[PDB]
């Protein structure tokens, strides 16, 4: 990134909800950004679901997911939300966000092969400890908003360390709205409700294309309770729809 610009007029969409949290919003490239909250933009949290995005690339990557087509087969047995108990897509998988499928992905990747490529996204602060299951999800691992869009603006450009292929293939599963004159790819990430004074994240992180442009985006906000969580997409596209981006 080249510079981080605040732009005071977002932050009425959070005062209005009582959030505290922080958008970076990027247009063509992460050259300049701009902000509600210069510090908050780069300040680290816990990615949670976001990290499915790389999580998918290095599976692509190492062969621990075949291919597109490949099935995420349930066995039947128990998994911790109804709407994971389902064969699943690699897409399916990342839309209804199911945890126990990128766990074990993350399993067989191993932690060698994990931190290496994590290394090579510059990925947060690359710190995998906590477990090769779960360091994404009460781990050590941490990432800003800013971090978030380099990160997404790489992919975009398919310039991560990884084949053209595999990173059009976690892009076409990243799909969360399509229209004529727009299209958004999108993730959505919530760490949980935290614990007495140390609050959850939630996050929605990904990009918009409108025209020949393209818009590069990163929302976190902190939460304790659950009722909250909608907020994590719809301050970002009120500030996405006021800017003429969406809508
Ligand atoms: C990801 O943050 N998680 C898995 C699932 N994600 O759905 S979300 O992106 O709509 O928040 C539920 C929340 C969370 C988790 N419980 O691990
Ligand atoms: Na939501």
């Amino acid at each position: 990134m080249g510079s981080i610009t605040e732009n005071t007029s977002w932050n009425k969409e959070f005062s209005a909800e009582a959030v505290n949290g922080v958008f970076v919003l990027c247009k063509s490239s992460s050259k300049s950004c701009a902000t509600n909250d210069l510090a908050r933009a780069s300040k680290e949290y816990l990615p949670a679901s976001t990290f499915k995005i790389p999580n998918a690339i290095i599976g692509l990557e190492t062969g621990v997911i075949k291919n597109e087509h490949q099935v995420f087969k349930w066995d039947g047995k128990p998994r911790a939300m109804k709407q994971w108990e389902r064969d699943l897509t690699l897409r399916g998988a990342i839309q209804v966000s199911a945890v126990p499928v990128f766990q074990q992905i993350a399993r067989e990747v191993g932690e060698v092969r994990m931190q290496k490529y994590l290394k090579k996204f510059s990925y947060g602060n690359q710190n995998i400890s906590g477990g090769i299951d779960k360091f994404w999800l009460e781990g050590q691992l941490r990432i800003s908003a800013v971090n978030q869009v380099e990160f997404l603006e790489s992919l975009y450009l398919n310039k991560l360390s990884a084949s053209k292929e595999n990173q059009l293939i976690v892009k076409e599963a990243l799909v969360t709205e399509a229209a004529p004159e727009y299209l958004v790819h999108s993730k959505t990430g919530f760490s949980g409700v935290g614990t007495e004074s140390n609050p959850g994240v939630a996050w929605w992180v990904g990009w918009v294309e409108k025209e020949t442009e393209v818009y590069f985006f990163a929302f976190n906000m902190d939460i304790d309770n659950e009722s909250k969580l909608p907020l994590r997409k719809s301050i970002p596209t009120k500030i996405m729809e006021s800017e003429g981006i969406i809508g």
